[PDB]
């Protein structure tokens, strides 16, 4: 087992998740905000008052009343002084013909800027095939959802298996998963794991939570994808801390 | 068997599904046009020429680049004056609490204009649950994705019949499904098929087609979706009344 820094120099590593990886050492931070608001306003306020905590922002930009191009220009911006990436949560889930145009084109113009984005396997390995013909050129990588968090997931089993499989074959793209625990054994794959809160519960839309320790100490993930749990605290700063010193001790522990 | 317009007087049925199967009869079409285009103009000149022989109009609002409200408000109009459905191919596939959020709100306004919208199964019923809660308010249905034509597809075997339990546990909302075949018996769910051509092949991206004779006639489904087909074509309106009478003529031979 290696350290994140070790891990960013792997032979087979690819820039995006050495890029990640690096940052995450230099930062002591292995979390991902979800940045799950209506206003571009919101988003570069968060962004920019918790850019030091952590080593990933996750966008939804369809949920943004006021999307504009010009408002993903001062994304990057706050992403390359404070050194997080950007992760699109797309859910690219259709054929390779079409979430080509998705991801290059249209308003959005994702591509431009999400340095990852995120797909289903279900529709068979022209998904990610689709997505190359994009992500390659603009240098960018791609997470595959091999497991979910949300009650009654049809991700598991075999479908699991086939993420992971879809994944090795797709290695100069594809740089790690969406899961709830490590399901990949190539040190070079990431592993994000949303559906964590420090305590129990869920929501009332299927959503179930699991602890930073667990998630990342007993079930092996690299990063915590945490929303509500910071969002809605009335201290987003030390509440964005508090995630990244538990995730950040539990990969310590690891080790 | 019975006609579509019998089962749009079904007990059980769906009053967009209802609205949508006495369109069809009346009108003899069941096509949807999948208007994959990137330009305003061109989807709304194919809208208006093609809108008396479809019985629907499948949109990815997320590929055009010139995309407003009030282009969504034209389309709405040409809807109205030759009567097929508006249909956006937004696949969602996140948990409940997030679905709700990029079906109501954002730039798109999905909800506002779109009398169907699909979403994937993969995440559990809360996807379904999260949808339900915007869409019932203002008489909108949903169509769960069963089976997808692209080679490598996990929607197979125990998924699909997953969606199937999903959409009948949530009549209320789902009118019926995205399938390569009829995988419902209950007639009151609408079985729709993309991955529709006229010849034999595919696409270089895993996309696979069958005929609308083999698709309506021998797998019995209701309702062609087809994109490239009609738009690759010099003359789409003559390409569109080449698949309207097809899968037209195939479904009185199901009868
Ligand atoms: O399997 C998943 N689970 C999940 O929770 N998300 C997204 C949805 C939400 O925006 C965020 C979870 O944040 P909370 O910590 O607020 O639940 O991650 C995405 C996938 I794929
Ligand atoms: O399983 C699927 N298969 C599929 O082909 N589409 C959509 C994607 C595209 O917009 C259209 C296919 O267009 P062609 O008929 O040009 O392949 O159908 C959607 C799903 I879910």
């Amino acid at each position: 087992e290696l350290s994140f820094g070790a891990r960013a120099e792997l032979p087979r590593i690819h820039p995006v998740a050495s890029k990640l990886l690096r940052l995450m050492q230099k930062k002591e931070t292995n979390l991902c905000l979800s940045a799950d608001v209506s206003l571009a306003r919101e988003l570069l306020q968060l962004a920019d008052a918790l850019g030091p905590s952590i080593c990933m922002l996750k966008t939804h930009v369809d949920i943004l009343n006021d999307f504009t191009l010009d408002v993903m220009k001062e994304l990057i911006t706050l992403a390359k002084c404070h050194e997080f990436l950007i992760f699109e949560d797309r859910k690219f889930a259709d054929i390779g013909n079409t979430v080509k145009k998705q991801y290059e084109g249209g308003i959005f113009k994702i591509a431009s800027w999400a340095d990852l984005v995120n797909a289903h396997v279900v529709p068979g390995s022209g998904v990610v095939k689709g997505l190359q013909e994009v992500g390659l050129p603009l240098h960018r990588g791609c997470l595959l959802i091999a497991e979910m968090s949300s009650t009654g997931s049809l991700a598991t089993g075999d479908y699991t298996r086939a993420a992971v499989r879809m994944a090795e074959e797709h290695s100069e793209f594809v740089v790690g998963f969406i899961s709830g625990s490590r399901v990949s054994m190539k040190p070079e794959f990431l592993h994000l794991t949303p559906g964590v809160q420090l305590e129990a519960g869920g929501d009332n839309l299927g959503q179930q939570y699991n602890s930073p320790q667990e998630v990342i100490g007993k079930r092996g993930s690299d990063i915590i994808i945490v929303g509500r749990g910071i969002i809605s605290a009335a201290d987003r700063l030390e509440a964005a801390e508090m995630y990244r010193k538990a995730a950040w001790e539990a990969y310590l522990s690891r080790l």
